[PDB]
């Protein structure tokens, strides 16, 4: 039985696949997009694991719903334009306004891709990666609010790809 | 609702397939990959997250000694025997009756998922051509015409292997 703290530990893993195929799906597109921090284009070390294979998946969903949320993330980034020194503060304001009226598996799906956005808006703007950072902000975001616990109810990460 | 042969028939497709994603989990990171390996053993399935599928991948973690006695004996069988697609139903058919023959109990039908996954990765092994629905096909009507769908039915289902 699926544990919330085995879900944060599978959260960074989630995560890191997510964000490498994100930006894989970017780069395959029109335009240049944005340069990438090499942290953030390094393949992950096991990209077949469970855990790789449920960020891959969910990075190339390219619903309407996913498309909305990252358009609004990138309008709100690139009005904000947060740095490193205040990017904890920043993401903190969002997770929480999106979670205010409650947990469902869109908005933890958007929550990574806010993750890979954010990262992805500091490595431009900034003397270097803040991979790490970001990661440590959404992992220990889903597990204070709750969402490790919402997710490890419904069977853990594998869930996030059931119809 | 009491349980029926046929439910548990229908049921372990999926504990099946779960089973195998998860013993090649294993076994890869164990052997190394010199080969392509089989898309439909290596990828996740669809509806990860069910209770037959959380069945499955229980019963290919167990890892107990009588559990690696049975995939060791397997191997050996296989290693000599060497069944081709040609011959893999005539050499299922005689490995799964003789080891039902005294009778049913867990340890026999975990055993025989595990005899069902190595036939299949032996049969790929040799033309890299997958035989993953055949060898499903082999254990599933074993089950059901060897009356294993109908003991299991009667210990209240799959998910009695949880136990």
């Amino acid at each position: 039985s699926m544990s919330e703290e085995q879900v944060a530990q599978d959260t960074e893993e989630v995560f890191r696949s997510y964000v490498f195929y994100r930006h894989q799906q970017e780069q395959e597109a029109e335009g240049v997009a944005a340069p990438a921090d090499p942290e953030m284009v390094t393949l992950p070390l096991q990209p077949s694991s469970t855990m790789g294979q449920v960020g891959r998946q969910l990075a190339i969903i390219g619903d309407d719903i996913n498309r909305r949320y990252d358009s609004e993330f990138q309008t709100m980034l690139q009005h904000a334009q947060p740095t490193a020194e205040n990017a904890y503060e920043y993401f903190t304001k969002i997770a929480t306004s999106l979670f205010e009226s409650g947990i469902n598996w869109g908005r933890v799906v958007a929550l990574l891709g806010f993750g890979y956005r954010l990262a992805l808006h500091v490595y431009q703007h900034g003397l270097t990666g803040f991979l790490g950072q970001v990661t440590r902000f959404v992992v220990d975001f889903m597990l204070h609010h709750s969402i490790a616990r919402w997710i490890a109810q419904r069977g853990g990460w594998v869930a996030a790809l059931n119809l």
